[PDB]
């Protein structure tokens, strides 16, 4: 997240961090939420590679003992059907992990509420971008979770010509685009948190940027539009 503040450890329980193996060790790569004691809502994307991954719930330093974090390691990936690496802009960047294990829920780990279906968010609503990603285009990960205040722009002007264009549809949420703030690499998969009725819900999984740069005027963090997918995620989650 660049242009970000430090969140409170017990903000936002349902971000985990998606991690791989890497030598005797591990390395966060992606965001994602936590769902269902055993499901994390994540991007496609994030798992295109064919690497060992495991997720941190609880977790909010990445470089520190919290005292807080449980380890799972993923058992089975769904990704979308028509999610084509080769084609960000084309959509269906989401995909959910089966946990080994369900995890425990507690203060720092808990489920997150997804909108209900067909709900688009009116221009300008208020909502949080949050992860671990690079704190400056081509920068370096947070140690910290951030969050960073992103409202939304709308279908419209997102797809307008001096925005994204073509490359955003229906199925997405943009939000930020002030030049100033935004995710960046390593938010991917991750929430986006939208307080809509007294109450935040997931309304993004973090999808792409502008090959440009993270924090580009006109270029709002796109998201993959959770309440275009409810069906689709409770398909999964009834057959596995
Ligand atoms: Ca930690």
């Amino acid at each position: 997240v660049v242009g970000g503040t430090e969140a409170q450890r017990n903000s936002w329980p349902s971000q985990i961090s998606l991690q791989y193996r890497s030598g005797s060790s591990w390395a966060h790569t992606c965001g994602g939420t936590l769902i269902r004691q055993n499901w994390v809502m994540t991007a496609a994307h994030c798992v295109d590679r064919e690497l060992t991954f495991r997720v941190v719930v609880g977790e909010h330093n990445l470089n520190q003992n919290n005292g807080t974090e449980q380890y799972v390691g993923v058992q089975k990936i769904v990704v979308h059907p028509y999610w084509n690496t080769d084609d960000v802009a084309a959509g269906y960047d989401i995909a959910l992990l089966r946990l080994a294990q369900s995890v425990t829920l507690n203060s720092y780990v808990q489920l997150g509420v997804l909108p209900r279906a067909g709900t688009i968010l009116a221009n300008n609503s208020p909502c949080y971008i949050t992860g671990w990603g690079l704190t400056r285009t081509n920068g370096q990960l947070a140690q910290t979770l951030q969050q960073a205040y992103l409202p939304t722009v709308d279908y419209a002007i997102c797809s307008s010509s001096s925005y994204w264009g073509s490359t955003v549809k229906n199925s997405m949420v943009c939000a930020g685009g002030d030049g100033v703030r935004s995710g960046c690499q390593g938010d991917s998969g991750g929430p986006l948190h939208c307080l809509v009725n007294g109450q935040y819900a997931v309304h993004g999984v973090t999808s792409f940027v502008s090959r440009l740069g993270c924090n580009v005027t006109r270029k709002p963090t796109v998201f993959t539009r959770v309440s275009a997918y409810i069906s689709w995620i409770n398909n999964v989650i009834a057959s596995n």
